[PDB]
C-alpha cells in the first residue's frame, strides 16, 4: 500500500547490469529498497508514493537504457522459456561454423608432418615478399568474419559504451579489435620494407574465437532452460476453458456454454468430464469421484471427495462427471498464490549474493587494467633486460629479430588474458542453485519463500511448537462426561443441553467438538438460547441459558480453566481437585461446568498427538536443534503430551495475549529462534521469531507473517524443510569457489608467468576454456534436482536402535 512497484525489463544479458540499475535507484533519493531479478528478468522497487510516480521510475530505467513495462499477470512461459535466446545462438553457432572449419583445416595441415609430403607443405609459398599466400587466405577470412560475424558484439559494446558502465562484450571486441590491428600493422610493415619472410600474424583468432563464443552462449542457455522446470510446470497447468452449467431446479442442466476464464466469475456451475481439469477452485455438489493433484500439492495417493467437499483447481478428474459451484476463480485459486509466491521467492537477495553483485560489478575494469599492466610488463622486461626471457628462448633467428619476438609474445599473452576472463560464471553461480533449489522444494509440499530464509535455516539452534493443530491432530474427541452436582434437579440431559447451548454462541476448538457430542447422543437437533455470552481468551466463558425446555422435553454457566471458577468467586474442593487427575496425567484435558454456582459436574476432553511427532522431535534433537514446547493449557497437561514425544522444556499456562515475551526472551541470548506456529492464529508470534514456519495450511498459501509454508500437514516436512536448504547454501558456497579458482588460475597462466615451466597457450585456447566454465557452473546446480524425498522407513533407518525414553521428573517447566 506504500506505492510498491513490480516492473519487468528486457535486454538484461551480462551479469554486470544489475549492480548498475540497483546502485543507480537506490543512490537516488526517495527510494529505500530495489531488488533486480536477472533470472526472472524483473524489478521489485518500493518508494515514498507522493514524491515520484512509476512513470518516473520507468524515464530513469530508459536513461539507463533497458527496456521496461508495468508488470504483466498471467504472460510469464516466455520469460522462463529462453527459446528465443538458445534458437538465436544456436542459428549464430551453426551460422559461424562455416568460417571455423577452413581456418581448422588449414591449422591442423600445418601441424601434422607428412612422412612422404607430395612437396613438403608448400602452403606458405611466398608470391610477393612478405605477403605468404597463406596469410592472403587467413586475412581475408578474418576481415570476412570481423565485418561479418562480430556486428553483434560491436552493437553490444556500442551500446554498453554509451553510458558510463561497461558489459562483457567489451572484452571480446577488444580482444579481436587488437588481434586484427596488430597483425594488420604487422602485415603491412613486411610488406613495405619487402622482407622475405611473412611473419606469423594474429588471423587465426578471430575465426576460432567466435566458434567457442557462440558455443558457449547457446550450451550456457540450453542448461538455464532446465532450472526453470518446475516454474514452467505448475504455471502451464492451469486450464483456460470450462463448461458452464445452469441449474433449473432440481440441479437439472439447463444448457451449457464454453467461457474463458477472464470472463467466468463467482458463483458460476461449472462440470467437468472424467480425465478433465478443474479449472476453478470450488465446493462440491453431487457426485462421487476422486482426484490426484501430484503435481500441486506433491502427495502420491489420491484423495477422494464427495459432496460438500473442495477441489483445487489443476487437479485431474477421474470418475464421473461432477457438479461444483465457483468460490476462487483467477487470481484467488491456489495454484495461482503458489506460482506468486514461488516468483517473489526470487527476488529477496541474501548478503552472499549482494557481495556476489557487487563484486561483478567491478570486474571487467580489473582485467582490462591487468591485461594492460602485462602489456606494458612485458615489453620493459623483453626491451630492458632481455637475459632473462632468452634464457627461455635462445634460439637466434635471422629471419626475425629477437625485438620482434618480445612484441608478439607480449600481445599474445596480453590478448590471452583478457579472452579467459569469464564475468558470467561468477555472475550467475548462486540465482541458478537458489531457483533449483527453490523448485525443488515448490515440488515437494514445502514452499520455502524468499533467500533471506535459506540461510537463516542453516544456522537455527533452537526449534518452538505449539501444541494445538501443530503436535496433535486438533479435532479433539469427547472421552465422558462426569457429574458432580445433584441427580434429580440436574440430570445428564439438562446439563448437557445448556453447555451445548451457551457454547453455541462460542466458536473455540474444543467447545465446537463437545456440542457436536451433546447433539449426537441427545439426538436433538434443537437447541436453545444463550444470553450475556462473556468470552475472555484463554480464561472461559461465563453466560445465562434461557429457554431450556427445546431439548430436556425429549442459569449462569460459567465454563474455564480453574481460575475461571477463582475469578468469578466459586470455592475450592478437594475431591474435585483430584477429579481430573486420573485423565489429566494421561495426556486429555479436562473442563469443568458450574451452573448458578453449583459444581454440575466434569467432561474429559482428548486430542490424538499424530504419529509423526514421536520421530521428527527427535531427528532434531540428534540433528543438533534444541525443541521447546508452548502452550496455555494447565501444567500439568502440558507435562504428559511432552513425555509422549520427547520435549524437556515446556512454557505453559501462556495466555494467547503475549505469546511473543517467550519468544522474546530465548533470542535475547543472541541465538536464532523459529517456531512451527499454525497460520492465521499465530501471525504476531511468527512474525518476531526469524524464520516462521507455517504448518497444515492447505489451500491458504497467503501468509505474511510467515516465510516458510507447508501444504501438507505432516511434521516431518520440518525436517526436510531444514535438511534442504542446508543442502542448498552449501551449493552456493561450493559454485562461488569454483568461480574463484577458475579465474584466479586462469588469469596467472594466460599471462604467461609459466613460461619456465614451458606452458603458454594461444589465445583461441582460452575462450575453449571459459565456455566449459560457465556450464560448468549451471550443471553444478542442476545435481540438486536428484532428490529423492525420504520416507517414513527413511527415518526409521537412522533412527532405529536408540529411542532413550524420559520420564516427567527430568521434564522442566515454564519461569514465571
Ligand atoms: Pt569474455
Amino acid at each position: 500500500s506504500d506505492g510498491n512497484i513490480e516492473l519487468t525489463i528486457t535486454g538484461m544479458t551480462c551479469a554486470s547490469c544489475v549492480h548498475n540499475i540497483e546502485s543507480k535507484l537506490t543512490r537516488t533519493n526517495g527510494i529505500t529498497y530495489a531488488s533486480v531479478a536477472l533470472a526472472t528478468s524483473k524489478a521489485l522497487v518500493k518508494f515514498d508514493p507522493e514524491i515520484i510516480g512509476p512513470r518516473d521510475i520507468i524515464k530513469i530505467i530508459e536513461e539507463i537504457g533497458f527496456h521496461a513495462s508495468l508488470a504483466q499477470r498471467n504472460p510469464n512461459a516466455h520469460h522462463l522459456d529462453h527459446k528465443m535466446e538458445i534458437k538465436q545462438w544456436k542459428k549464430s553457432f551453426l551460422c559461424s561454423l562455416v568460417f571455423g572449419i577452413p581456418v581448422m583445416a588449414l591449422m591442423i595441415y600445418m601441424l601434422i608432418p607428412s612422412n612422404e609430403p607430395h612437396q613438403s607443405m608448400v602452403l606458405d609459398h611466398n608470391i610477393i615478399p612478405g605477403l605468404s599466400i597463406l596469410n592472403l587466405i587467413f586475412f581475408i577470412l578474418c576481415t570476412f568474419v570481423q565485418l561479418l560475424g562480430g556486428w553483434y558484439f560491436y552493437v553490444q559494446a556500442y551500446k554498453s559504451l554509451r553510458h558510463r558502465s561497461a558489459n562483457m562484450d567489451v572484452l571480446i571486441v577488444l580482444a579481436t579489435s587488437i588481434a586484427y590491428v596488430y597483425s594488420l600493422v604487422i602485415l603491412v610493415v613486411a610488406v613495405a620494407e619487402k622482407a622475405e619472410r611473412s611473419p606469423v600474424t594474429f588471423f587465426d583468432t578471430p575465426p576460432m574465437l567466435f566458434v567457442f563464443i557462440a558455443l558457449g552462449r547457446w550450451l550456457e542457455h540450453l542448461a538455464k532452460s532446465k532450472t526453470s522446470e518446475a516454474l514452467a510446470k505448475l504455471m502451464s497447468l492451469q486450464a483456460t476453458e470450462a463448461t458452464v452449467v445452469t441449474l433449473g431446479e432440481d440441479n437439472l442442466i439447463i444448457r451449457e456454454e464454453q467461457v474463458p476464464m477472464e470472463l467466468v466469475q463467482r458463483g458460476d456451475i461449472v462440470k467437468v468430464v472424467p480425465g478433465g481439469k478443474f479449472p476453478v477452485d470450488g465446493k462440491v455438489l453431487e457426485g462421487n469421484t476422486m482426484a490426484d493433484e501430484s503435481l500441486i500439492t506433491g502427495e502420491a495417493m489420491p484423495v477422494t471427495k464427495k459432496p460438500g467437499s473442495t477441489v483445487i483447481a489443476g487437479s485431474i478428474n477421474a470418475h464421473g462427471s461432477v457438479l461444483i459451484k465457483a468460490t476462487h476463480v483467477g487470481n484467488d485459486t491456489t495454484l495461482a498464490q503458489i506460482v506468486k509466491l514461488v516468483e517473489e521467492a526470487q527476488m529477496s537477495k541474501a548478503p552472499i549474493q549482494q557481495l556476489a553483485d557487487r563484486f561483478s560489478g567491478y570486474f571487467v575494469p580489473f582485467i582490462i587494467i591487468m591485461s594492460t599492466l602485462t602489456l606494458v610488463v612485458w615489453i620493459v622486461i623483453g626491451f630492458i633486460d632481455f637475459g632473462v626471457v632468452q634464457r627461455y628462448f635462445p634460439n637466434p633467428n635471422k629471419h626475425i629479430s629477437q625485438t620482434e619476438v618480445i612484441i608478439r609474445f607480449a600481445f599474445q599473452t596480453s590478448i590471452t588474458v583478457l579472452c579467459i576472463a569469464s564475468p558470467s560464471s561468477l555472475g550467475l553461480a548462486t540465482p541458478t542453485a537458489v531457483m533449483v533449489g527453490t523448485g525443488v522444494a515448490a515440488q515437494n509440499g514445502i514452499l520455502i519463500k524468499g533467500g533471506k530464509p535459506l540461510e537463516m535455516a542453516h544456522k537455527i539452534k533452537t526449534v518452538m511448537f505449539a501444541k494445538t493443530g501443530t503436535i496433535t491432530h486438533g479435532v479433539p474427541r469427547v472421552m465422558r462426561v462426569l457429574l458432580l452436582g445433584d441427580v434429580a434437579t440436574l440430570p445428564l440431559r439438562k446439563v448437557l443441553a445448556v453447555v451445548g447451548t451457551a457454547e453455541a454462541s462460542s466458536e473455540h476448538p474444543l467447545g465446537v467438538a463437545v456440542t457436536k457430542y451433546c447433539k449426537e447422543e441427545l439426538g436433538t437437533e434443537t437447541l436453545g438460547y444463550c444470553t450475556d455470552f462473556q468470552a475472555v481468551p484463554g480464561c472461559g466463558i461465563g453466560c445465562k441459558v434461557s429457554n431450556v425446555e427445546g431439548i430436556l422435553a425429549h442459569f449462569s454457566v460459567l465454563i474455564g480453566n480453574r481460575e475461571w471458577l477463582r475469578r468469578n468467586g466459586l470455592t475450592i474442593s478437594s475431591d474435585v481437585s483430584d477429579a481430573m487427575t486420573d485423565h489429566e496425567m494421561k495426556g486429555q484435558t479436562a473442563i469443568l461446568v458450574a451452573i448458578d454456582g453449583v459444581l454440575c459436574g466434569m467432561i474429559a476432553i482428548a486430542d490424538a498427538v499424530k504419529q509423526e511427532a514421536a520421530l521428527a522431535v527427535h531427528t532434531l534433537q540428534s540433528m543438533g536443534v534444541d525443541v521447546v514446547l508452548i502452550t496455555g493449557d494447565n501444567r500439568k497437561t502440558a507435562r504428559a503430551i511432552a513425555t509422549q514425544v520427547g520435549i524437556n522444556k515446556v512454557f505453559a499456562e501462556v495466555l494467547p495475549s503475549h505469546k511473543v515475551a517467550k519468544v522474546q526472551e530465548l533470542q535475547n541470548k543472541g541465538k536464532k529462534v523459529a517456531m512451527v506456529g499454525d497460520g492465521v492464529n499465530d501471525s504476531p508470534a511468527l512474525a518476531q521469531a526469524d524464520m516462521g514456519v507455517a504448518i497444515g495450511t492447505g489451500t491458504d498459501v497467503a501468509i505474511e507473517a510467515a516465510d516458510v509454508v507447508l501444504i501438507r500437514n505432516d511434521l516431518l516436512d520440518v525436517v526436510a524443510s531444514i535438511h534442504l536448504s542446508k543442502r542448498t547454501v552449501r551449493r552456493i558456497r561450493i559454485n562461488l569457489v569454483l568461480a574463484l579458482i577458475y579465474n584466479l588460475v586462469g588469469i596467472p597462466i594466460a599471462a604467461g608467468v609459466f613460461m619456465p615451466i614451458g606452458i603458454v597457450l594461444q589465445p583461441w585456447m582460452g575462450s575453449a576454456a571459459m565456455a566449459a566454465s560457465s556450464v560448468s557452473v549451471v550443471l553444478s546446480s542442476l545435481q540438486l534436482k536428484c532428490y529423492k524425498k525420504p520416507d517414513l522407513e527413511r527415518y526409521e533407518a537412522q533412527a532405529h536402535g536408540h529411542m532413550k525414553p524420559l520420564t516427567a521428573s527430568q521434564v522442566s517447566v515454564h519461569i514465571g
